[PDB]
């Protein structure tokens, strides 16, 4: 396949957050990470796992799973410890849901779920 790399989940840059987490077409769950973060190994394989779900499944035209590289790309957003997880739903792009990270993959279903305007379960 084009793309069947390792990255379902849309990895993006501080340069396309704001174009594409930040984008109220889908609602986008996003994870402001570093790799060097043990927290992250622990959000990885939940990441790419309902990321893959999400953007493989009948979510891929719909909710995206992304994550930026706080570290490594400059965010202009906000950090509420050094990881962050904020929801931007389809619709309340304003007021994300941050979250520092559940660690599990139930939670984020629940999370665009409940969270999501477009309550992707």
């Amino acid at each position: 396949g084009p793309l069947g790399s390792e990255g379902p989940v849309t990895v993006v840059v501080a340069k396309n957050y704001n174009e594409i987490v930040l984008d109220d077409t889908k609602d986008v769950l996003i994870e402001f990470y570093a790799p060097w973060c043990g927290h992250c190994k622990a959000l990885a394989p939940k990441y790419e796992e309902l990321g893959a779900l999400y953007a493989k499944s009948e979510f891929k035209d719909r909710v995206v799973i992304a994550k930026v590289d706080a570290t490594a790309n400059d965010v202009p957003d906000e950090i509420q410890g050094f990881p962050t997880i904020k929801l931007y739903p389809a619709g309340a792009k304003g007021q994300p849901v941050t979250y520092s990270g559940s660690r599990t993959v139930e939670d984020l279903i629940k999370f665009i779920a409940e969270n999501g305007k477009y309550k992707a379960a």
